[PDB]
């Protein structure tokens, strides 16, 4: 049948949360003003024979934050591979989400975005080590080339499906 999955994309300003979401929904990467930007996004796909209705919230980097964290079922934790501070922020997002949801098992996927860029300051191994501490998948993405974009969102749905 049909099941909705509320996904929340979190991470520092400028890592590419909006660009990743727009690549998945609108199949484009644009540097200028984009009129397709909206309050939340929707995409229907089939995963494991179930019609999955992805309902995605693209956030900014407290009452509203707590409400979207409690409402959200899965979290895409995004950093940019050429921005060490955005990677350092990840553990703070993870602890904040766990504290707000009062849960030890929160579906999450760690996303290392801007993989198309040559200016890499966070190695793949560093991100894999942080992800293994949480027992969550780590996926390298590029909203520009689409590398790993589909994988990041559907792996998060699969993590929610396993949790449920
Ligand atoms: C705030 N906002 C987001 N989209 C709209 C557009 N919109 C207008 C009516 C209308 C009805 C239905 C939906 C689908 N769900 C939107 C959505 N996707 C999420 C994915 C993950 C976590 C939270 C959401 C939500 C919001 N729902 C909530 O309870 C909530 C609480 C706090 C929020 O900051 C946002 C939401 C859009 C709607 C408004
Ligand atoms: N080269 C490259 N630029 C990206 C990528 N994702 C986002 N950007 C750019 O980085 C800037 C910030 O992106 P944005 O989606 O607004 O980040 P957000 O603040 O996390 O929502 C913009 O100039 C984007 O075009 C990516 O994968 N590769
Ligand atoms: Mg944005």
């Amino acid at each position: 049948g049909m099941t909705e999955y509320k996904l929340v994309v979190v991470g520092a300003d400028g890592v590419g949360k909006s660009a990743l979401t727009i690549q998945l929904i609108q199949n484009h990467f644009v540097d200028e003003y984009d009129p397709t930007i909206e309050d939340s996004y929707r995409k229907q796909v089939v995963i494991d024979g179930e019609t999955c209705l992805l309902d995605i919230l693209d956030t900014a980097g407290s009452a509203m934050r707590d409400q979207y964290m409690r409402t959200g079922e899965g979290f895409l934790c995004v950093f940019a591979i050429n921005n060490t501070k955005s990677f350092e922020d990840i553990h703070h997002y993870r602890e904040q989400i766990k504290r707000v949801k009062d849960s030890e098992d929160v579906p999450m996927v760690l996303v290392g975005n801007k993989s198309d860029l040559p200016s890499r300051t966070v190695d793949t191994k560093q991100a894999q080590d942080l992800a293994r501490s949480y027992g969550i998948p780590f996926i390298e993405t590029s909203a520009k080339t689409r590398q790993g974009v589909d994988d990041a969102f559907y792996t998060l749905v699969r993590e929610i499906r396993k949790h449920k």
